[PDB]
RNA sequence: GGGC
């Protein structure tokens, strides 16, 4: 009863990540460093969308994270 | 499906 906005797959919640010196590998490193499991990541004009577990409550210093309402500005 |  909870699906990724990037994939369709159940068990994910899509977040928008923004911040300075952002890049895919660094983003993935910061998250996994907090012991979070990381699903699909996709780059957008204003940052990255990243899938996380719905029960996870992610706090990562240096980044702003918020549940994505709409997915927009994907580089594709 | 990815480790500054």
């Amino acid at each position: 009863a909870e699906r990724s906005l990037l994939t369709g797959e159940e068990g994910w919640r899509t977040y928008k990540a923004t911040g300075p010196r952002l890049s895919l590998p660094r983003l993935v490193a910061l998250l996994k460093g907090q012991g979070l499991e990381v699903g699909k990541v996709a780059e957008a004009e204003g940052g990255f969308y990243v899938d996380l577990r719905p029960e996870a409550r992610p706090e990562v210093a240096g980044l702003r994270l918020e549940p994505a309402r709409r997915v927009e500005g994907l580089l594709e």
